[PDB]
């Protein structure tokens, strides 16, 4: 398998776009859909406005205890009900990557309860985490979440908890590609 | 700037292979040099036997007391006496990268005690550690050492503790390539 995944912004793919909504900094030009690529793309089509890509990796501060709760409840992509997706690209300070492990540990999780909050709307929602500074992307992550019409209002609930964290603090770009699966 | 660097074994470059000991797992081909380019090479050269590469990152275990006591002692790369360099290719087991972060803190540090020991040495030895396993690489990290002959001694030591440490039960590949300065 490929660990490479690929969004181009443009007039074809398996997703249409909802709406972009521009949340912190220089957003994305606006496109009829993405096309979703498992693979690196040297070169998009001429008629593409934006190309994303990133890698998915090893854990970096989940524990064990936390690992197997996700387990206990977590969905898999692609499932048939869940037709709306969100792409969201997002890029933390340097201030933010200068701090050591157990400093970025204790505001992701000690402060900010990312993962115990994210696991409250398990299984509704489905999710990919993708790398994208150490290519250097413009963001440092591409995330994915995908769900069912009836876990909209609990996703944007969720949306709200995250974006008041003080991990949040740290992030300095961000946009949100609302999609609906062709 | 560039976080990427391409290490090529062949008959032109920085550093002349003083011997190849190939410690675990499959070699590298001998070769008369290494040329070292903060850049990625899309293919290997002609005449090149092979090309690693991997890219500088954040910091994944050490915490900011540890961070503080390296950064203060560290030598600069490139000191007119160290003369002497070894990259080391390493790959870890599938069974060390499914661990959660805990997991692997635990092992790398509390049990291992990596930094605290590579602190020993690390006033007369300058290091740059590279990844490259979220590149595909057939080796997940590029680990540098380079210091002046009066530390040889003392780095075939370290060696010696590292390989006998419970981090490195989870190396599945190892490679030395020892080099002199041109
Ligand atoms: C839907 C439920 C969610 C769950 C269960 C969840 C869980 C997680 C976990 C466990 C990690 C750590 C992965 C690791 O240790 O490497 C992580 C990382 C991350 N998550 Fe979430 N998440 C959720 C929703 C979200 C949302 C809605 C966003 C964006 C608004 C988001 C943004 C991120 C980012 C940017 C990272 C990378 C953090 C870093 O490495 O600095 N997550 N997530
Ligand atoms: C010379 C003194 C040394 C010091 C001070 C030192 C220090 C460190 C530190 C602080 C890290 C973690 C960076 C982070 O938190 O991301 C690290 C990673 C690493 N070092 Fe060393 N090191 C030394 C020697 C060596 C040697 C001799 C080898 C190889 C034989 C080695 C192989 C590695 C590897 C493979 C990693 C990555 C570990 C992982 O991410 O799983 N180190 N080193």
């Amino acid at each position: 398998p490929n660990n490479r995944y690929s969004f181009i912004g443009g007039r074809t793919g398996q997703w249409q776009v909802v709406k972009i909504r521009n949340v912190l900094g220089p957003g994305l030009q606006l496109v009829e859909k993405v096309n979703i690529l498992n693979g690196a793309v040297a070169e998009i089509p001429l008629d593409s406005a934006w190309r994303l890509q990133g890698f998915a990796s090893n854990i970096r501060y989940a524990i064990r205890t936390e690992l197997e709760a996700l387990q206990a409840v977590v969905p898999m992509l692609n499932r048939a009900e869940a037709i709306l997706a969100v792409l969201i690209p997002i890029k933390k300070s340097a201030q933010w990557w200068e701090m050591a492990q157990d400093e970025r540990r204790d505001i992701f999780e000690r402060e900010s309860h990312h993962t115990a909050v994210g696991l409250e709307y398990l299984p509704g929602v489905a999710r990919r985490l993708l790398h994208c500074r150490d290519l250097g992307e413009e963001f440092d992550f591409l995330t994915w979440f995908e769900f069912a019409p009836e876990h909209s209002s609990a996703f944007n609930e969720l949306l709200l908890r995250m974006r008041a964290s003080k991990e949040w603090e740290y992030v300095e770009r961000e946009v949100e590609v609302w999609l609906k699966r062709l």
